[PDB]
């Protein structure tokens, strides 16, 4: 059973507050249902994974759906470069998440390595790409721009 404390506090500080509060709120039952849905995967896409979740839990399914629709609409407003970055960042974050469901949770060095890559991809974008991303994701843009992500990653 995954516990919120399993994630280092300084990595949780890099996550947007809505994502942090979603995870912090999880009951023991919520975590069982998330793990069972993940284990009954893989799925065609995120939407199919959420539909399977809603079947087990209309309430947790609706909570996940609300977060997902907000992220999906923010990505839809991006130009091709910032969309590519956001989608690659999500793929990296999902691989980290997969490790908390399956055996052997990521180490702090594994998390530092994932942030280091996401930051590198952020820095690889043009200024127009960074500005486009920042308009939709101001918390994450600030984590990158302030040096907060670099401090965690170690560099
Ligand atoms: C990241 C916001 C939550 C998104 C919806 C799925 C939540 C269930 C995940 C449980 C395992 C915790 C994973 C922590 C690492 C990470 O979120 O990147
Ligand atoms: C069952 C938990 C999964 C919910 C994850 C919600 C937070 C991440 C949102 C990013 C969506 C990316 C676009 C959809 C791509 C796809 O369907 O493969």
């Amino acid at each position: 059973m995954f516990k919120y404390e399993d994630i280092p506090a300084d990595y949780r500080d890099l996550m947007p507050p809505e994502a942090r509060d979603f995870l912090q709120n999880l009951s023991d039952g919520d975590k069982t249902v998330l793990k069972e849905v993940f284990k009954a995967g893989p799925y065609k896409n995120t939407e199919e994974s959420i539909a399977a979740l809603k079947k087990k839990s209309p309430e947790l399914g609706a909570k996940v759906e609300k977060l997902h629709a907000m992220v999906k609409s923010k990505i839809a407003a991006l130009g091709p470069e910032a969309k590519g970055f956001a989608e690659k960042s999500i793929e990296i974050a999902r691989g980290i998440k997969a490790r908390y469901y399956t055996g052997n949770e990521p180490t702090k060095d594994d998390l530092k390595a994932s942030v280091k890559e996401v930051l590198k991809l952020y820095k690889a974008m043009s200024d127009a790409g960074k500005a486009d991303f920042g308009k939709q994701f101001p918390f994450l843009a600030k984590v990158f721009e302030s040096g907060k992500a670099a401090k965690f990653a170690g560099e």
